[PDB]
DNA sequence: AAAAAAAGAGTTGACACCCGGGCGAATCCCTGCTATAATGGGAGCTGTCACGGATGC
C-alpha cells in the first residue's frame, strides 16, 4: 500500500535521473578537487609510483 | 662347627614404534558480474457455546 501510494512509472524519468547522478558526480569531483587537502594528501602516493604496486593499476 | 649363588635389584646400551608437526597438493567457499522488453499476491475459515471482559456514542 504505501509503495503504491507514492510511486508511479516513468520511461523518459530513467534519463533524467541518470543524467542528474552524472552531475551530481561531477559537482562532487569537481569540489573534491582542491590545493592542500587532497592533492598534497594523495601526493604522498603518487611519489610512491615507479614500483608498479598501486601507482597504475590501483589509483 | 663354616661359606658362596638362583633370584632380586639396578642399570646399560639396542631397537620398534607411534602419533605430532611440518611440507606439500589438491581442492572448497565467497564474491561479483551477466545488458532486447519484463513493473501490486494466495490460502483461510464460515457445522460448539458460554463466559468474561475490552472498546464506541
Amino acid at each position: 500500500r504505501e509503495m503504491g501510494s507514492v510511486e508511479l512509472l516513468s520511461r523518459e524519468g530513467e534519463i533524467a535521473i541518470a543524467k542528474r547522478i552524472e552531475a551530481g558526480r561531477d559537482t562532487m569531483i569537481r569540489g573534491l578537487c582542491e590545493s592542500a587537502l587532497t592533492f598534497e594528501a594523495i601526493m604522498v602516493w603518487r611519489e610512491e609510483l615507479g614500483t608498479g604496486r598501486i601507482l597504475l593499476r590501483e589509483v
